[PDB]
């Protein structure tokens, strides 16, 4: 609803912006012809947003994008994540491998070119109108031959917008010499950690600072000693006169994907197969991980990462399937296919109502594929960590069948073993979580339709899980360092065929496999029928109120600083302060520790001209903006296009966003750039980055 | 700020009228003739209530009569599940030991108190907080003969602010109180154990007994020919609501607060008690949890024991949090610095003597107060089998007449108790031996119960051993163990049996720590009585309220929320709405009976819902209340009832000690939802009408 809109869009919207509260020029936010803020927006990393925020190409990100970086350099000489970073000089920052950051030159419509050139259709079915690989050819043929030669650090890049009614050429210029310049210790970067994950209030301080090196002439270049700061078109003006409840709030970003054209049919599929699955297998999982960590201090030790990591998705599918259950997510898709039903049926048109019947027809008739392959992914795959343990090659098991190339074959074999049971892996936690895991997974999964060594449950286990997982681990090759041992020394490809745990773990990578299969022709005719009913509902309600789905490419999305009511008499505030760190404070936690340098900062109130007009110390605020992954580092933006913070993360309540955006209960979680001034200069002493910055009073 | 005495109600007057009260003095409390205060009552000794009509109608908290509403439910007709409604008044149940309390009369007696103690010659007696010894002076007072004089009468005094004033109260108890009305449990208790000192809270905790008398009105025991009392004060019914900032007030029965702790006392509850409750039930809860998660068969047997430990253990968590952050140690020694500067300047160095009496008493019985909680968190209460048969002196002397057969049938008797339906003696090993670990870790060898000292001395330091070899080889370690005992029973087998040895060492251990701990309490509550006069004589008996000892105090304040943590704000009213959005039909806490979950969804809310539709279920309160508060009446500006008081949010436990006013709240049950739920859900329309209801 509240979009992820298009720059190309920016006019249209701009005097509802103005009426909303926006101040600044329509062309200095966004000008095809011109230099305007969008250029200091990067696409930082591939995944996350970043922006220029000095004439020397000073980046700002979240700790957690730029958290790769960190621990890349860090040692326990120097632990850089652990205590922070700050460069006293340029020369001092450190390069990173790998890195890349992404400006969007030019951005032009070219919907009637592509259009023109996919009426040469030697089949109405074809999928090129989406094919990257197309659409690049389509690419390079209007920007000429050897552009990327021509023009260095430039490429283009066409994609398919509102289901392939729309498309657009982007002009990128990507840097990859982007070096580490500053970063607060995790203890701020990161203070919630998984406990305050999509939560709102929010007391975390999730930035980190990166320059942009370029040639002489601001060209990019890669890594090299030579390289200079990259002096930019525009950099952000950082504001020091902070947020007040109702103020107009703006971002730009890429939000990677949303599902905003969902018919009620995928909503409901997305409820009950997708999400209610992925409820159910990682409750089971997370359980018996959770009991095995309290009992065992080295099983906490060596499962936390695990269990984190199965946690967050299964937080969002809590959180989708809430807006689900009482926002009438279903209701909503559902009115809103009718009304453009209703329309076509008045039009004489019937082509939409066509459309939305294939795409229920399709959800339909894959529910029972779809229903056994997430059961599968969610229960097995991702489940039991001996799915993924070692299975012999076509070309290993032919080696073990007369040459040194035995050996070779049990190096490989070895090294996939050490992987699989390292010292993170525990057999009697994996043990016990599948046994947990396949008891409900052979509830719910049929005789027939089940992988065909789970078949030995019934057959030849008289239905026993604990006796079938024990039996795979007592015989198996990869059950113990001994079994594996005793193999490596008399290795024969008659053992690896039989053993209990290569047949488990290819017969469910076989059943996953065949399910794949069996279900990607179901997404094409839906696909098809999506491209008619957004063409539908655009040409309908027009291209005005209803965004194009998020597809990790440059958006703005706009709002207003306010907090919500979660539940009966409660209310979150707009607004988190430093005296909210200190209240979550648990020095024997090492998820809310305190760093002593912040702790004095705030006992002495060394707040600075960054405390709000009551003295308080601001940390983080929410904002109505529509906002998704991808949208990590985010600028926020003023009325006048100041920076006033850096969009980190998405309140849960709110996760339902992506299909239907909440007015009363979504919010973009962002941390206040004042309180990002105040870690650089009162934590990190690292003036000199204050001092390159633009701030104003 | 306070609990306040009836008798400082003129010396309050003016602020609460400041405040919003309407209401003329004399019409809520008047010393002599009849008043607010006389719809009051002291319900089944520790919880209050309150007259709703001429009738005889009595309203308190569903947990306040939640023993009545259990002792009359069947398997065929369970009141504690389905609730009850008496359709007539001769359908209401009677209740065998029940009481509600009217205090007729209070009079300052402190003259007369301190001119009979002047005659005790010994000045470190105790008589001056004596029941005994004020008994006999309230009973010299009202005359030899008052009872039998003014039947239904009763009369007793009471200490106040340390045996510094003595109030006399003249009280009226009726026996005859039957149960008329209870919503279901899912009502009555809808959060349960979680949303127990929670706000917001959407419980409507509330239940309804008619007090029964002959035909004068006078007290009288149950009977059949029992006709309901017309009292002379029974409150009006408000149905104009609440809103933010409202005045607000109630009368009741606070039973305990440490109102006048020195700051070596708040770092002695911390350190001591509080820390002790909280890790040993920690570690209690720790396991029974697991294994109540692992055995749904364990879940049955040990849910109302993990329950009962609970509640407590959130209670000192709560403390914790205030001691820790609202500053009660720092106030406390402020406010005896404050006293003492002040008794250096009129040169009369007692009350700093009685200060540093009270943190000399309390440094020294440090260790000893350590050794009690400890082996009372941790053995007495912590492990089941503690409290395993002792063989009494009778029993012994017996198996060494055919009277050998009476013995058995006794101690059977105490061990079939013991491991009952809901005890597993595996649950209970686990639980000793993590218990125990963290014990012997505590109290060294020395100080150990002389069992325990096998440990090390026999078990190298094994504690599961130790604890299975009890089982294995005592009589009370299985059913085929006694049975073998109780066929061929010999003292000596008793005498060493090692579980019979490990519950009466620890018993012993437990009696020996208490008897040297007593004699530590003498020598404080004597400095507080001087403590607390130099308090009274310094900053007046006006804005420090004396401790609540069970008696009839008030208290007011506004209908207002507060701020928890940072950006995060709880309102002053909860709304039906919430008793919907928390509702999980597979989590019996959170069921929500159909009948009122139709209500809802139809919108029946008539003449109960607010000005904007949405159906009131609870509100809270700046009023300054403790346990004893439960079922207390909440009253308007005008002193019509809005709410019964059923709660406190867990910030506010602290309260007990100092209040706080930006955290502290008593939490109330809207009497909206009361009637909407009499009305809609029990469909007894009789209780309205006997009702005075003001629009
Ligand atoms: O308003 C529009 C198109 O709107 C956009 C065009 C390009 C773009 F990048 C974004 C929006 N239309 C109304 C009549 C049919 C076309
Ligand atoms: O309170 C919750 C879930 O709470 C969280 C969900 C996700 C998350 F990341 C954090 C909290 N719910 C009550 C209604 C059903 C869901
Ligand atoms: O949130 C809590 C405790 O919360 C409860 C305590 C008792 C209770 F009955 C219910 C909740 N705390 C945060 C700071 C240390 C204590
Ligand atoms: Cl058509
Ligand atoms: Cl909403
Ligand atoms: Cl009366």
């Amino acid at each position: 609803d509240e979009g992820m809109w298009l720059m190309q869009q920016l006019g249209r919207k701009y005097a509802q912006m103005k009426e909303r509260g926006l101040k600044m020029k329509e062309y200095d936010l966004y000008n095809p012809n011109g230099t305007s803020l969008k250029d200091a927006v990067v696409l930082f990393d591939g995944g996350c947003t970043g922006e220029v925020v000095s004439d020397r190409g000073l980046v700002l990100t979240n700790h957690h994008c730029g958290y790769d970086m960190i621990q890349a350099h860090s040692t326990l000489e120097h632990n850089y994540l652990e205590n922070g970073f700050w460069a006293m000089r340029e020369a001092d920052e450190l390069p990173n491998k790998d890195i890349s950051v992404v400006f969007i030159d030019k951005i032009e419509d070219v919907t009637d070119y592509v259009k023109k050139e996919l009426k040469a259709i030697k089949d109405p079915n074809s999928m090129d109108y989406l094919s990257p690989k197309y659409l690049q050819k389509l690419a390079d043929k209007k920007a000429g031959k050897n552009f990327s030669a021509k023009n260095p650090g430039l490429s283009v890049e066409i994609k398919a917008f509102y289901g392939g009614n729309l498309y657009l050429m982007f002009t990128k210029k990507t840097y990859t010499d982007v070096r580490l310049v500053g970063a607060p210790p995790s203890s701020i970067g990161k203070f919630g950690a998984d406990t305050d994950n999509w939560i709102w209030p929010r007391h975390t301080g999730d930035f980190s600072i990166f320059r942009i090196y370029a040639d002489k002439n601001g060209n990019p270049a890669p890594y090299s000693e030579d390289n200079v700061p990259l002096k930019p078109k525009r950099f952000f003006n950082i504001s020091l006169g902070g947020v007040q409840e109702n103020d107009y709030a703006m971002i730009m970003g890429f939000p990677g994907t949303t599902h905003r054209y969902f018919t009620a049919s995928e909503v409901d599929e997305w409820k009950s197969i997708d999400n209610d699955i992925r409820i159910r297998m990682r409750d089971i999982r997370q359980g018996v991980m959770l009991r095995e960590m309290l009992a065992d201090p080295q099983i906490k030790i060596m499962y936390s990462a695990k269990y984190a990591a199965s946690q967050n998705a299964y937080k969002r599918a809590i959180g989708a399937n809430w807006a689900i259950k009482t926002r009438g997510l279903r209701q909503n898709k559902q009115a809103m296919q009718d009304r453009l039903i209703a329309w076509g049926a008045k039009q004489g048109t019937p082509r939409y109502e066509e459309a939305v019947h294939e795409i229920d027809a399709t959800v339909a008739k894959r529910a029972d594929l779809r229903r056994r392959y997430w059961m599968i992914e969610e229960g097995i795959i991702r489940g039991i960590e001996f799915a993924r343990s070692p299975i012999p090659t076509e070309d290993e098991t032919k080696a073990l069948q007369d040459a040194s190339a035995r050996k070779e074959a049990i190096d490989k074999i070895r090294t996939r073993y050490s992987k699989f049971a390292n010292k993170d892996y525990s057999a009697e936690v994996d043990k016990k979580v599948a046994v947990a895991m396949l008891t409900e997974y052979l509830k719910e999964i049929p005789y027939e339709n089940l992988p065909l060594h789970l078949r030995l449950v019934k057959d030849r286990f008289a239905g026993d899980v604990q006796a079938y997982v024990d039996d795979i681990f007592a015989r198996s090759v990869f059950g113990s360092e001994a079994q594996f041992d005793a193999f490596a020394a008399v290795p024969s490809v008659e053992k690896l065929a039989e053993d209990p745990m290569v047949l488990f773990a290819s017969s469910v990578f076989d059943e996953y496999r065949k399910l794949y299969n069996e279900l990607r022709p179901y997404d094409d005719p839906i696909l098809r029928a999506q491209r008619t009913y957004i063409a539908g509902l655009l040409e309908m309600d027009g291209d005005q109120d209803q965004f194009p789905d998020a597809n990790l490419t440059l958006r703005f999305t706009y709002g207003q600083v306010k907090g919500y009511s979660p539940r009966d008499n409660v209310y979150y505030g707009h607004q988190t302060t430093l005296d909210g760190v200190m209240e979550k404070e648990d020095p024997d936690n090492w998820e809310f520790v305190v760093d002593p340098k912040l702790k004095a900062v705030y006992e002495r109130k060394d707040f600075g001209r960054y405390a709000d007009r009551s003295g308080r110390m601001p940390v983080a605020f929410c904002a109505t903006t529509h906002t998704t992954g991808g949208n990590s580092g985010s600028p926020v933006m003023n009325a006048n296009g100041e920076l006033i913070g850096l969009n980190f993360d998405r309140n849960w309540e709110g996760v339902g966003g992506d299909i239907q955006y909440l007015a009363d209960y979504q919010r973009s979680i962002i941390v206040d750039i004042r309180y990002v001034l105040l870690v650089i200069d009162k934590v990190g002493g690292c003036q000199r980055l204050l001092d390159e910055m633009n701030i104003v009073p």
